[PDB]
C-alpha cells in the first residue's frame, strides 16, 4: 500500500484525459517515477471506472522492459494514484519529429526492441498493441517503451496503422503486431507512414490493395523486412522470432 507522502511531488511532466502527471521520488530508495493524477469526479462523469481497472490490471500483469512499468496505485478521497515509470528521454513520435526520419541501426534496434516486447505481450494473451511512435516512450539509455495503456482513427482504431483484414471486416489475430511493426519500421525509415492518403476512403483502398512505395534511399534489406511485414495474407508475415533473425535486423541492431 503507497501514499501520497511516501513520494516527493516534482513538475508537472503533461496534461492527462482525466488529471496531470508529475515527476516524482520514492521518499525511501530515492527512486525517480512519473505519478499520475486521475480524479473521481471526472472519472465518473465519464463511466470509465470499470475500464481503469481493466487497463491497470492489465499493465501492472505486464513486466518487461520494453514495456512501461505500472509500479502500483493508491488513492484519496478524490483522487486516483498510478505509480508508473519516468521514461527521461521522452516519446519517439517527439525524436521522429526532431530528425524527421531515422537511420538504419536506430530502427533496427527499436524493431528489436518492438518485436521482444510484443512477443513478450503475445506469451500472455495481449494482442492489438497501438504501438506508433507517439505510444512508444524512451529509456535513460533510449530503450524503447510500449506505453499504448490510457492522426486519422475509425471505430477499429488509428488508420494509417489498420491491417487489411480489419478494414475489411474480417478476422484478425496476433499477426495485426506484425503488420503494425512493418508499418511503424517504415515510419521509422521514411518520417510517415506507408498508406498515408487524402481522403479515409483512399487509405481504405490503399491499405487493402497493400499499395506503398518506398524511397530512393530504403536499403534493400529494409525493404525485404517492410514488404514481408506488410503482407495482405496474415499466414504470410513473418513470425516475431523472424523478424529478430532477420538478417539487415541482424546487421543494423545495436
Ligand atoms: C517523458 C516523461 O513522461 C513520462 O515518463 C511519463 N510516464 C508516464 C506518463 C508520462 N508522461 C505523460 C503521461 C500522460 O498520460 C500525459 C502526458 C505525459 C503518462 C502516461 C503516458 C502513457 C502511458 C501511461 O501509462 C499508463 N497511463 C494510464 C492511465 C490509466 C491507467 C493506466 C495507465 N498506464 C501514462
Amino acid at each position: 500500500q503507497w501514499a501520497l507522502e511516501d513520494f516527493e511531488i516534482g513538475r508537472p511532466l503533461g496534461k492527462g484525459k482525466f488529471g496531470n502527471v508529475y515527476l516524482a521520488r520514492e521518499k525511501q530508495s530515492k527512486f525517480i517515477l512519473a505519478l499520475k493524477v486521475l480524479f473521481k469526479a471526472q472519472l465518473e462523469k465519464a463511466g470509465v471506472e470499470h475500464q481503469l481497472r481493466r487497463e491497470v490490471e492489465i499493465q501492472s500483469h505486464l513486466r518487461h522492459p520494453n514495456i512501461l512499468r505500472l509500479y502500483g496505485y493508491f488513492h484519496d478521497a478524490t483522487r486516483v494514484y498510478l505509480i508508473l515509470e519516468y521514461a527521461p528521454l521522452g516519446t519517439v513520435y517527439r525524436e521522429l519529429q526532431k530528425l524527421s526520419k531515422f537511420d538504419e541501426q536506430r530502427t533496427a534496434t527499436y524493431i528489436t526492441e518492438l518485436a521482444n516486447a510484443l512477443s513478450y505481450c503475445h506469451s500472455k494473451r495481449v494482442i492489438h498493441r497501438d504501438i506508433k511512435p507517439e505510444n512508444l516512450l524512451l529509456g535513460s539509455a533510449g530503450e524503447l517503451k510500449i506505453a499504448d495503456f490510457g492522426r486519422r482513427t475509425t471505430l477499429c482504431g488509428t488508420l494509417d496503422y489498420l491491417p487489411p483484414e480489419m478494414i475489411e471486416g474480417r478476422m484478425h489475430d496476433e499477426k495485426v503486431d506484425l503488420w503494425s511493426l512493418g508499418v511503424l519500421c517504415y515510419e521509422f525509415l521514411v518520417g510517415k507512414p506507408p498508406f498515408e492518403a487524402n481522403t479515409y476512403q483512399e487509405t481504405y483502398k490503399r491499405i487493402s490493395r497493400v499499395e506503398f512505395t518506398f524511397p530512393d534511399f530504403v536499403t534493400e534489406g529494409a525493404r525485404d523486412l517492410i514488404s514481408r511485414l506488410l503482407k495482405h495474407n496474415p499466414s504470410q508475415r513473418p513470425m516475431l522470432r523472424e523478424v529478430l533473425e532477420h538478417p539487415w535486423i541482424t546487421a543494423n541492431s545495436s
